[PDB]
């Protein structure tokens, strides 16, 4: 039973189980000609989108194996998250996040919506294992809480440095 | 990291040992079994050990894995070097653990009395438990880092605390 299980290839990137019936993407990275998802037709798909944050609701089970998390529109400031990057490697990377404010950021050249934060590892990422990649976009934002883990958003951007990266949010 | 750093990690004992070249072999102390007389195929009297409390070193006296190049093993880090830790989990799965280093401590985790470099897991705000964390069965993993042009091997897992961030690189 791992939260790792949940992190899933989509797309040009990844997308993660909430629930049996629940899962959630950065709006970029889905597939722009589609008839299905994970074998179910799109004709029975409920899409709800706002700006880079997307959830999907199935109309059966399709990981049963599954238990339904929390999910919160963001975190409170200063809350040390962790993003969970898959990568074609076959590498798992868990990296500290430090969540600051809501806001529309300048991120190389474009405008985007979502939490603030700045990864722990600081300085330049140097190296691909300290840092996020163009490739990482619709991993998870996690922090545990109580006896609770809560999902708080998907990974939309990052600057060149790889070291300040912006979380989209639910609503 | 790379490929060709990985394919040293191996499965020993109740964790894992690092190739540092053809013929030598790091691994935690603890984790060797105390009754075994032969390591790949060769007998004891065969084999030259250097054991310093947690940091054990085999030394071959032929190419167990020809495949290698010797790669450079220093005797911890500089305070506020960045490691990755090569930990092995189910499943072809690769978990290389970010850790800030720190200073030479002397600590007591779980009864147990340990001693090497310290450090602080860099991957969420506690690392309490295998998501996040080191379980026992990851001790011998190896710590390294990336320079200019290489990288370098400086010590293995040897303990991490109940419920929080810090973790013990057994050195030479
Ligand atoms: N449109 C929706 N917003 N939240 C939903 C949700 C959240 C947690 C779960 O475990 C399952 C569903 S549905
Ligand atoms: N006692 C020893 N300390 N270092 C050794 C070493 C280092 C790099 C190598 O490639 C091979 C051996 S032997």
């Amino acid at each position: 039973p791992t939260l790792w299980s949940r992190v899933t290839k989509f797309g040009s990137g990844w997308g993660f189980w909430v629930s049996p019936t629940v899962f959630i993407t950065t709006t970029h990275v889905i597939p722009t000609s589609a008839k299905e998802f994970f074998g179910e037709p799109l004709t029975s798909i409920a899409i709800h989108r706002a700006g880079e944050f997307t959830l999907f609701r199935f109309s059966k089970k399709i990981r049963p194996d599954l238990t339904g998390m929390i999910l919160e529109e963001g975190c409170p400031e200063g809350t040390v998250c962790s993003v969970l990057i898959k990568r074609d490697s076959g590498e798992l990377l868990p990296l500290a996040v430090r969540m600051g404010a809501i806001a529309s950021m300048r991120i190389q050249g474009r405008l985007v919506h979502g939490q603030s934060g700045m990864l722990l590892t600081g300085a330049n990422a140097k190296g691909m294992d300290l840092g996020t990649i163009p490739g990482d976009c619709g991993a998870p934002y996690v922090y545990k809480r109580a006896n609770d883990w809560v999902v708080c958003g998907v990974h939309a951007a990052a600057t060149k440095s790889g070291n300040t990266v912006v979380c989209a949010v639910q609503a």
